[PDB]
């Protein structure tokens, strides 16, 4: 066996020790070094620059274009740089370059107190300063980056290793991999021989499927290796070293592990006859498990028993456990730190929390004394089983302060509480429960799994409606900041923004200003930030100490069922985590378990953040189990009835599936659905997105109707955001003083409405804006086919959510000068029509109908209460509150300056009117089965539509429904055929398409007389329908003897 070792040079001196008034900075160059042959570095160069953090550089030169700050001088193991200085404090700014490339992305800041003699040395490539050549040098010829894979037991993938006549894997237990001061690699090691990748690892890695595949002698102790540090190395026959890298090794962990880890169940356990607790650590040299009394103190350390099958730990005792307090101690090695860490870890699986989740807790979740009485028998009261009955779905979707913050009728203790659901006599339920009875079916809740962002010591937290002084106390930036002066005032927080409101403007944005600083220490979150993916959030219980919010939750749950009538959707986010490393608090996950449940960059091992924050890695087979765990307590000891994947498309299809697998043998009837875009995993596995589960009966969220009817896309910013008018704003025949849409554009955008409104079915035919015969999939979308599904249950149409504007500030946006107040009401009412009315499941922002306005805020989840607020006294709609915060929002300042005040804010008046119309639309959906047929097939039976083609009058949507003896049986005996006529115009509209038919208006919409959205509609006596400007009529074939001819789908 060959040594490997470093390069036969010597380790280097400093080329030059900095003087007075200097800076000396050498590059370490390694292909110069491994190279034989003489070096001409004309071409490397530094640019320096002084900014106000680093300042120490005398004369720099300022043009960036300007490549002569050439080396000093150079020898065999590279460049290096005389700089001339002011001082020898402080620090200065250099970034390395080749012409005007730069050698290291990190732009670096040689700090003369970390480095006092000012002489440092970095390595092309690394973000790292060393205080010599010779430790620049160790680290050049040293371990880098993390780009080998030891994907299964047997095979390592490797580009470092090509080619190479010797490739080792070198493990050390206790200490990172590295050269003796021999320049000698001693530590133990594994030899690979090259190989072909296997069929299946290129199935299961097909993003790694090109590298260079080595292989293990088939008997290596795989166990060994992985308790500590591995490092791939590669070396020339003679053992002179070719490169070093740390070893990604998630692949052999699921390969060894998981089968054996999947069969097991994990938490601590209780149940009767004692407790069991499980923790899956395959990695880790030591799990203890420490028991804690209830004030936090050590009442024991228990080491835990090892399974060698399945890398789980476990650790079995009594009953008397119930209810203790317990964390992990975990002496595993971390390749971020590349340190065995030491440190104790909350419950991956923990079911309870203490307080801010510093310690988990051993819960029985069938103890009736977490329970509300009556809870074993809560029923769902909306039914899920077949599509038609999935297709009634009309969710609501919420927040727990967006509800509750405000409302004055909720009584104080209980304001963004869960237990807010229970007052039956507030402003906020009292709504819901109109809402529910004239047809929302469910509450879709924003996240209320154990976020991160929310402090639960309540001493720590200030909100608005608190003393100024609190704030202070609690927020040393406030205390630091322009506002400090009302630190001393007796003013609340709230009051004092309400009188900023008045001086606000683009050019003095005070209330975001105050805000923004109020937002880091209030109650206030969407959210999606997982600390604990299987508890309840504690900042929403009265106590969040202990079990007490369990109980809670579930009352909430049973008073959304029971009281209010409606079944409960539960947002969750495993797509990503709140932290991960072996630092951060919240970091749970990634401390137990090293580099396996987060997706890792493939050459760095650097946890990726595709998604906001640490994106997890849900095609890894234990979190996978995680998952599908989490999920059957949501639904078993939670009676969740359907679940939002938050960025569904970072999971893997088949995942998603075998989840909804494993939960339907739990309830039967649960509905999964997520945000299904076209995501960048692709490369990995076979994503979860709107075109892959088609037929597979998951839903997602349809971004047609919504681009369609809302205008624009989620791209825009400046102009575009008013230019980009919507069916919903008057697209083409209400156009403002900005856009350039065409009359084509116009009704291109009507074309994806309607297939909309027929579920977004890729087989639905329909006529285009041409007069062309075009399935729903030949119906482009920016590019895409625009029906993508199979069945309307798999769609989920909308025109607002939580994230980005709200539809009420979307047509403030687009809205011509001249449409006025109550123009603008009833085309928020037209464009919920589009949803609402449709065959797709129906979608919508809590606040919808109260016009909800977030004052313009684009993304509002650390916005506050301030920009949140939803009124339930229905005074306003939180229009015109404040310019929304800079950060995001201030590129929009202009073009929020100009729209801003076009028409008064909303009153009572005008949120009356919205929740009538919205109710009527809810109420109108509900009434009947033809709205709902959930089966594609029978959509495409069933659906047609009028005023289609090259002569259409724009901007008129017309949709039949029907019920008649060609469709099949009779859904709906009281009716033939419903139409629905949706007029998105200014103009009175008339159509001919139902002459000498039977054609009433709905007994719904006439009862609301002149408060309809069908007010002033006329349906003559020859049949003709005329319906008034910015309307919506529902109108039917009233069923006679037996049933009628109907409203029969034409032959196109
Ligand atoms: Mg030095
Ligand atoms: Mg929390
Ligand atoms: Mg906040
Ligand atoms: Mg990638
Ligand atoms: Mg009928």
């Amino acid at each position: 066996d060959v040594v490997v070792r470093l390069p036969d040079v010597a380790v280097p001196g400093e080329a030059v020790q900095a003087s007075a008034r200097q800076a000396v900075i050498h590059l370490v160059d390694i292909a110069g070094i491994t190279s034989s042959t003489p070096a001409d570095y004309a071409t490397k160069n530094l640019y320096l620059w002084n900014n106000e953090t680093c300042d120490a550089l005398s004369a720099p030169v300022a043009d960036w274009n300007d490549v002569s700050t050439t080396p000093t001088g150079s020898d065999k193991y590279g460049p290096y740089w005389v700089i001339p200085l002011t001082k020898e404090s402080g620090c200065i700014n250099v970034i390395v370059r080749d012409g005007t490339n730069k050698l290291i992305d990190s732009d670096l800041r040689v700090s003369f107190s970390d480095f006092t003699d000012r002489t440092v040395s970095v390595i092309a490539g690394n973000s790292a300063v060393y205080d010599s050549r010779a430790d620049a040098f160790r680290a050049a010829f040293g371990v880098a980056l993390a780009d080998a894979h030891w994907v299964d037991k047997t095979t390592l993938l490797w580009p470092g290793g090509e080619n190479k006549p010797i490739v080792r894997l070198y493990y050390s237990h206790s200490s990172k991999v590295a050269a003796d001061s021999n320049g000698e690699f001693s530590d133990k090691y594994v030899k690979l021989t090259p190989t072909t990748v296997s069929q299946q690892v290129s199935m299961r890695f097909p993003h790694l499927a090109s590298y260079p595949a080595f292989k293990l002698p088939d008997d290596v102790n795989v166990d060994e290796l992985l308790q500590g540090e591995t490092v791939a190395i590669a070396a020339e026959s003679d053992g002179i070293l070719s490169s070093a890298t740390q070893v990604q090794t998630a692949g052999v962990l699921d390969d060894t592990y998981a089968a054996a880890a999947e069969a097991l169940s994990y938490g601590a356990q209780l149940t009767d006859s004692g407790v069991t607790f499980r923790v899956w650590a395959p990695t880790a040299q030591q799990v203890e498990l420490v028991i804690y009394s209830a004030d936090k103190k050590v009442i024991a350390s228990h080491p835990m028993t090892r399974d060698s099958a399945s890398g789980a730990w476990s650790w079995q005792g009594g009953s008397d456990l119930k209810g203790a307090f317990y964390r992990y101690a975990m002496t595993v090695y971390h390749p971020q730190s590349r340190k065995v860490e030491q440190y104790e870890v909350t419950d991956p699986y923990a079911h309870s929390l203490s307080t801010n989740s510093e310690y988990s807790q051993v819960v029985d979740l069938n103890d009736s004394a977490l329970k509300p009485e009556g809870w074993d028998g809560l029923t769902m009261p909306h039914a899920q089983k077949t599509k038609a009955d999935l297709a009634k779905m009309t969710i609501h979707e919420s927040h727990i302060r967006d509800l509750s913050a405000w409302d004055q009728t909720v009584p104080a203790e209980l304001r963004g509480k869960y237990l807010a659901l229970t007052a039956q006599e507030s402003n906020m339920v009292q709504h819901l429960k109109q809402l529910s009875a004239s047809g929302v079916t469910h509450i879709e809740l924003l996240p209320v799994f154990d976020l991160a962002t929310v402090n639960e010591f309540s001493d720590k937290v200030a909100d608005i409606q608190q003393p100024f002084s609190r704030l202070c106390e609690v927020n040393s930036a406030v205390k630091s900041s322009e506002f400090a002066g009302y630190c001393d005032s007796g003013s609340t927080v709230e009051e004092v923004l309400t009188q900023l409101k008045q001086n606000d403007s683009k050019d003095n944005p005070q209330v975001q200003a105050l805000n923004t600083l109020v937002a880091q220490t209030d109650s206030y979150n969407w959210g999606y930030d997982p600390f604990h993916y299987t508890v309840p959030e504690g900042s929403y219980a009265t106590d969040p100490e202990g079990t007490a919010r369990i109980k809670e939750f579930r009352t909430m749950i049973q008073a959304i069922k029971q009281d209010l009538g409606m079944n409960v959707i539960m947002d969750v986010v495993y797509n990503h985590t709140n932290a991960a490393g072996p630092t951060d608090r919240t970091s749970v996950l990634d401390k137990i378990v090293p580099w396996y449940y987060q997706r890792l960059n493939e050459t760095t091992g650097s946890v990726e953040s595709a998604t906001c924050c640490s994106d997890s890695a849900p095609e890894h087979r234990m979190f996978a189990k995680l998952i599908a765990d989490s999920l059957a307590v949501w639904t078993t000891d939670y009676k969740i009835d359907g679940f939002r994947f938050d960025l569904m498309l970072y999971h893997p299809k088949a995942q998603i599936l075998s989840a909804w697998e494993r939960i339907k043998a739990l309830n039967p009837d649960i509905y999964f659905f997520g945000e299904g875009w076209d995501s960048n995993q692709s490369d990995r596995f076979e994503i979860a997105s709107q075109i892959n589960l088609k037929g597979t009966g998951i839903g997602t969220f349809s971004d047609r109707l919504r681009d369609a009817v809302r205008g624009g896309g989620p791209f825009d910013s400046g102009d575009a955001l008013r230019q980009n008018q919507g069916v919903g704003s008057g697209a083409g025949v209400l156009p403002n003083e900005l856009t350039t849409l065409s009359d084509d554009q116009a009704r291109h955008l009507a074309d994806l409405t309607r297939l909309g409104m027929a579920g977004n079915l890729a087989d639905f035919v329909l006529i285009d804006k041409d007069g062309a015969v075009k399935r729903g999939s030949e119906i482009d979308y920016n590019g895409a086919p625009g029906g993508y599904a199979a069945d309307p249950t798999e769609v989920v149409n909308y025109v607002s959510k939580h994230d980005n504007q709200t539809l009420w500030d979307m047509i403030s946006y687009k809205a011509a000068q001249e449409a006025d107040l109550d123009t603008r009401v009833r085309m928020q009412a037209v464009s919920l029509a589009t949803v609402m009315l449709g065959q797709g499941i129906a979608f919508d922002q809590q606040g919808s109908e109260l016009l909800r306005s977030k004052s313009f805020t684009r993304d509002s989840y650390d916005s506050g209460d301030w920009f949140n607020r939803v009124d339930y006294s229905l005074q306003d709609n939180n229009y015109n509150v404040g310019m929304p915060r800079s950060s995001d929002d201030g590129s929009n300042y202009d073009i929020i300056a100009r729209v801003k005040d076009a028409v008064a804010t909303p009153g009572e008046t005008e949120l009356k009117q919205m929740t009538a119309f919205y109710q009527e639309l809810t109420a109108l959906r509900k009434s009947s089965p033809l709205f709902t047929l959930g089966d594609g097939a029978t959509v495409m039976k069933r659906v047609d539509f009028r005023n289609t083609g090259a002569d259409q009058q724009t901007g008129l949507l017309v949709m039949t429904i029907d019920d008649g003896m060609q469709a099949g049986a009779s859904l709906d005996s009281r009716v033939d055929g419903i139409v629905v006529a949706i007029n998105a115009a200014p103009e009175s509209r008339t159509l001919q398409d139902f002459a000498g038919t039977s054609l009433q208006l709905s007994a719904i919409q006439q009862a609301a007389g002149d408060r309809s959205l069908a007010s002033g509609v006329q349906v003559a006596a020859d049949g003709s329908v005329t319906l008034p400007a910015w309307s919506v009529a529902v109108l039917e074939l009233p069923q006679g003897e037996s049933q009628g001819a109907g409203l029969p789908v034409s032959s196109k």
